[PDB]
């Protein structure tokens, strides 16, 4: 089936014990046995729950993987995946990782003796020196937030596999819709759902997608003994929002797009970063490995005095942290991402926005008369 | 206010945007800012949402503590608290701590380089002669699954102190209604809400609750990071569930007293645990440092036959893990919980293959002592 | 099984398809059929739906009656109720049903040829004087908000019965826990589950019980086409308040005794209403038709200076709208129950409480401190 | 703002207490009052809820009208609005209006003496003709169950207010996205808000819109009185579902046109009733009053044995009563929803009993296609 169609049928409608069309929510927390270890299906909701396996099956079947997990949030479901490792292991990131992933491998996972490196993953050569003998993994993020630096994800995931390590890729920016990491060589897909996949700012959740039984067995034992689990009402909501993916990431794709091009070619803004510019490093990569460029531009701005009057006289953008929604946000990473800043060149001018699915005239005119 | 007043007015009724008597369901991940840094309080759900943040506060009041900390599970509240330590440090724990804890305790984050011992938390002496110089914290949990021995927190609390260590208790059994461990100092208290907090069998979560702000700096920093929080619709079950906390354990307790009491004296039970017996190891420390007995009764039947016939006849007991709920749920550790041990220590800490556990629901008194009855002839 | 028992267990614990011990939240419009009318059990959720179903067996099996529906209110039930009756058809109420009820009665159905006359229902010749050839109900509400005046629910019953009408009891005060009209003769009762049953302030719904298949098929057909359904979440917080019902109801009366007694014994209260004091009007009816007298007290106090600082004082009840929650409310009847009000001797110096299950002992002194 | 942006900005985004960028859900019956009678706007969640006011006022804004009201379901809302008339009031009705709304004006409202005539709403003088001196209001529905025949609004309305007579419109096919009735002159507008408005199978509700302050009070006093109310969660799930609207009717439009287009040129495929075929009655109307022709398509198959075939082998078609939903639905009209009806009038309004009904969704066009191709080959 095609992809929009695979977001509608990816799992069997029709609940078995009523026809129902929806996934039931089991707000539940235990179920009855006939006999001692013989009502076989479901036993205790950390383990698991229904809501949240039709959920866990979903987010397989769209990134083509051998089993789902859903986590309390993005930071918990890449937790548990940095947590498959030990003391004494090393994994290599991409340097500009979202500041949540910077944070738990700089601050917590430090303390329980797992050792990073932060890497140019755009540079293969820098990413192979990096390589100790007791790496375990290489975690890449492609596009980055908020500078939107593509990485090579086949080229990550070769020299990963000749090198006996997996490969880790936050899919967040792009989706399954956009770009799958697992028919590019990736070991694990993992995604903050609270993003474009529930669409609709109102649910916090991570997803992680595995490519084998063994890595099955080894998360599910991570996500039941630390139990960062998604509750059943979330995974109904993330399920309904799964449903409208690709008619959003479209209408998200038109009006980034068009934003991206008059952005680009105005006299108070001096630099856009948007994987569709010709002129954004790797560009042709960024149509190779994905069938869209996003929605998420970054834009440095003249001068203090613009990025201020920009902030109060945008209609339709709203200050907020987060991204992925059916409306506009705007947030200024130098004042609202913390967790090297210059070192990646986040300027205390530069503007992120994630682009809406309002009119993309209706947003290129707030934009046109936001910096007037 | 009296404890049943609390579990009503422990906060604010009325919130300020409508006066709503309850607290409203945000179904939101982030907050509108008036300009960047200028928000009301929040910003983004995983580091506040303003439910979560009526229930972080109630079990913090409940418990008489500085904060509270909602997370998505029992165990993620335990991981988050061992969490608070580092590679090279040692914890103590009650040697028959809950199986979901021994396993991430001996599993997960012995990976870390986290160090546990083992002790029988009821004798203070080997307690005292497991602190190493690397110990950070003793954990107990009082009283244990399923053979309710029990711990004198107030004295485990002192010699803590006395060594620069942290206490943490897991009062899930017992709830806030009928034991406070930071009244008898401990410094960090947990619940697996799924159990008694919540009540009606239908939410999974974990609560954590700690006396100090520097402890309060550091889980946030732990919640936050690594993102194992209670989503806004379980928060909302688990402060309705709250509101019927007092009411519902002075009905259990009724229920369990008498339960205990009958199946003390039947024919067909060797041994009976529960607090409230006379006979049942440390009874005097049980009705100090708790105002009731628990819920929760474990009774060795007397054969094979008998168990079989107990599982098969029950009316009112439902076949099920969890406990805590207003319906009646019946277990056999040697089958469902303690399957993992050997047989080895299992005749250690007594837990035959005869052991049921009961956990006593809301039900008429009458009507489960008459099925106990049925059931066992 | 007692009462406290089928609160638990009236219906099967064990939903079919995975064992769960709740009902699932079936938040769904339709259900798939397997051929053309042939997936039978359910079809689209106005019709009937699981949850909701599961609710409306639940009531039935609490008041011992044939079939029981859920409505999206109290206000919802009653009206489904008289709109079981046509253009020129009579209906006798009780004098001081709440102001909903009389409101519909007299500024609604009124509009649709449904003609009433208001009683006093504690005088039985009264209530056979009332009776026209175009009567086909009685309608009683005992005891009544807000003046708690007790209606002989077995000698109304006796009377319809004889002359060939319909019984209809609003329930909600007593609860099914405390009185069975059904038991008395009752045709119908119905309940604001906005009240005792949900119990938490956080649900509005109301529920039809009847005591015959021809009066199921009758409400079912109004409930379908009219269509003011109970939606599943609101059924389920319903089914989960239910659940501690007994257990509430039993501290609501220890701690509403004890407050009758306190009041009706204090300087500046000079009248009290409350079934449980051997001076209420009808107070051995009381004892014999219900097993409780329930948690709603009025009192008149002494002056507008009074109630105004009472209202002011008071620490543990909220002053607001509705009744029957764990928490103690308040309001002023004379200046919050609009929809006479001096004929039936509502003071503008009376108040009305609702006592929650807060401790008996804080409820007294609160009320002490107010009026000291 | 253009439609696109309305649907996402047609109210304030950042609500006053905490800036969530999303409605919270007032779980909630009553409010606390500072004193008696100043309360921040609610005092009992029947006559007004918040969560329930954002969706009524958000559905008011899509329309161009004065205040909206949600119910418990679409025909709870045509049961409140024909309940502003009174016993002797006369209704004209479009003649092959929905089953369900046959139901409540002729089985229900028929013994509240409210009158009613059926006629051909497409034929201005025979409604002109219909008009007796205690007729009030002309009830539209535009496009119809099953056979989509299309009414002139702006006629209707302009004959209407000629003859002091309310014009209510159904607008449940076409949505607010693609008609706008009280633009055209509608004085109330209503939907089965369960289909398109929620669009994911997953809310029973009904909106009503009214276009002046004394329809506000009436038809408040009513929703109020008679309280058929739509809780807050489902007001949650159709405000997200409205979000969506926009983008799901571009998509359902396209797949639409395209299965239209595929079955009218179809061998087995005798007639197609679609508004955006150029032979279906009244097509220039239809592209003059609204801006998209909709996702409903009707087919009358070649025989009895087609029929079965398709409904025994279409894979991405759910066969179901409803419709407006992301995923694509069929039905059977004769046997599921005009089985009431004789065969005498099936004939007249021409539903045979090949006549087949599916309701297109945003599955990828092409599989819907190959869908029905393999299908009815
Ligand atoms: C005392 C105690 N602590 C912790 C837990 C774990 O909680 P959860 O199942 O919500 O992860 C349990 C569960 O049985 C328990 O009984
Ligand atoms: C046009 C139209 N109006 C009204 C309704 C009735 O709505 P509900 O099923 O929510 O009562 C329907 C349902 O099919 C409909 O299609
Ligand atoms: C927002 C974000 C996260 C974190 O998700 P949470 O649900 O906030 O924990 C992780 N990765 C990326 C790329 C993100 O954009
Ligand atoms: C509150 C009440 C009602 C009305 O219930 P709603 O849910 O508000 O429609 C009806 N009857 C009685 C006795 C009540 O107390």
């Amino acid at each position: 089936m095609r992809a929009k169609t695979k977001l509608i049928h990816g799992i069997r409608i029709g609940e078995p014990s009523t026809g129902s069309v929806n996934v039931p929510i089991y707000q539940t927390s235990t179920y009855k046995q006939e006999a001692v270890g013989k009502h076989q299906g479901y036993e205790y909701s950390r383990t698991g729950n229904p809501t949240r396996a039709a959920l866990e099956e979903m987010i397989a079947v769209l990134e083509n993987g051998h089993a789902g997990f859903a986590f309390g949030s993005g930071m918990a479901a890449i937790t548990a995946t940095i947590m498959l490792f030990s003391k004494g292991d090393h994994v290599i990131l991409t340097d500009d990782v979202y500041g949540g992933t910077y944070r738990v491998i700089t601050k917590v996972l430090n303390r329980f003796g797992i050792e990073h490196t932060f890497v140019d993953t755009t540079n293969l050569e820098e990413v192979e020196e990096a390589i100790r003998p007791n790496t375990k993994a290489i975690y890449v993020e492609t596009p980055t937030n908020p500078l939107l630096k593509i990485t090579d994800i086949k080229k990550i995931s070769t020299l990963a596999k000749e090198k006996d390590l997996l490969t880790i890729i936050d899919n967040t920016f792009m989706t399954p819709y956009w770009q799958s990491p697992i028919s590019l060589g990736a070991d694990i897909v993992l995604h903050s759902a609270t993003k474009y996949l529930g669409g609709h700012s109102d649910v916090v959740a991570g997803l992680v997608v595995v490519n084998s039984p063994q890595l099955a067995e080894d998360l599910h034992f991570v996500q039941n003994s630390t139990g960062g689990i998604l509750g059943p009402q979330d995974s109904f909501l993330l399920l309904r929002g799964l449903k409208t993916l690709g008619i959003r990431m479209e209408e998200h794709e038109t009006n980034s797009r068009a934003i991206a091009e008059f952005l680009n070619n105005h006299p108070k803004v001096n630099k856009v970063y948007y994987p569709g510019l010709e002129s954004h490093q790797n560009h042709e990569l960024a149509t190779e490995q994905a069938n869209g460029f996003g929605a998420i531009i970054s834009f440095d701005v003249d001068s203090e005095e613009t990025l201020n009057k920009v902030l109060e006289k945008l209609q339709y953008f709203t200050l907020a942290e987060s991204l992925g929604a059916v409306e506009s946000l705007i947030s200024i990473p130098s004042q609202m991402t913390h967790a090297r800043r210059k070192e990646l060149g986040i300027t205390d001018t530069l503007i992120r926005i994630s682009v809406g699915i309002e009119d993309g005239e209706d947003l290129i005119e707030d934009l046109a008369q936001a910096l007037a």
